[PDB]
């Protein structure tokens, strides 16, 4: 099964699964000088004020945070969007050192982590049916880097401990999204993929410009997750991150001069 080891890591996943030699696989590398500015983009809608979380996952490749998606909710709109975008779920990508973790990069800048709020196009009905339909999901992308505490992501921080292993759920509710955002929601957007398995080539990519900050302590934690079941030799969750990946016949667009 696919994972980010040596003999099952991102060179290996397109013998399962062949798109990930496809036109508009992500991540990719955000080249600021090439994105152009698209003056006709609009603001970025984010709509959390009525998230409803559920529960928090380890799932053996990530931890993510679950959402009430059986309604309108918590939506991402406008940008690059057509449409209305239901949150289903949020995860991370990270390193092992600060240097690494996140899966686009700036300018070939590595960032240390990178948080990914999962959203579907509600005129497809359900997340399985938006994967397969070139616009069916919009997944906003927000950087890590270490330094000041973000206070709004320490609920996550402090609840690792009771999903270390992959198969581990907890209770997480009330958990307001709206804490984990930067201040600017200046983005770049490309048509792109989920950056794991099965690598559908669904997804608007809408990535921040502005990185959020976390402390050292709460990275840390991260990298005590596992990649592993309980019982299992213990292989530590870092380095969850697929590397960027061809931009092909794609354009950057920035919504930012
Ligand atoms: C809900 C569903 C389809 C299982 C999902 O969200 N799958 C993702 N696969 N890769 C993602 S990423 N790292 O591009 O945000 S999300
Ligand atoms: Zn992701």
């Amino acid at each position: 099964h696919w994972g980010y080891g040596k003999h099952n890591g991102p060179e290996h996943w397109h013998k399962d699964f062949p798109i990930a030699k496809g036109e508009r696989q992500s991540p990719v590398d955000i080249d600021t000088h090439t994105a152009k500015y698209d003056p006709s983009l609009k603001p970025l809608s984010v709509s959390y004020d009525q998230a409803t979380s559920l529960r928090i996952l380890n799932n053996g490749h990530s931890f993510q945070v679950t959402f009430d998606d059986s309604q309108d909710k918590a939506v991402l709109k406008g940008g690059p969007l057509d449409g209305t975008y239901r949150l289903l779920q949020f995860h991370f990508h990270w390193g092992s050192l600060d240097g690494q973790g996140s899966e686009h990069t700036v300018d070939k800048k590595k960032y240390a982590a990178e948080l990914h709020l999962v959203h579907w196009n509600t005129k497809y009905g359900d997340v399985g049916k938006a994967v397969q339909q070139p616009d069916g999901l919009a997944v906003l992308g927000i950087f890590l880097k270490v330094g000041s505490a973000k206070p709004g992501l320490q609920k996550v921080v402090d609840v690792l401990d009771s999903i270390k292993t992959e198969g581990k759920s907890a209770d997480f509710t009330n958990f307001d999204p709206r804490g984990l955002l930067p201040e600017s929601l200046d983005y770049w957007t490309y048509p792109g993929s989920l950056t794991t398995p099965p690598l559908a080539e669904c997804v608007t990519w809408i990535v921040l410009k502005e990185p959020i900050s976390v402390s050292s302590e709460q990275v840390l934690k991260f990298r005590k997750l596992n990649f592993n079941g309980e019982g299992e030799p213990e292989e530590l969750m870092v380095d969850n991150w697929r590397p960027a990946q061809p931009l092909k016949n794609r354009q950057i667009k920035a919504s930012f001069k």
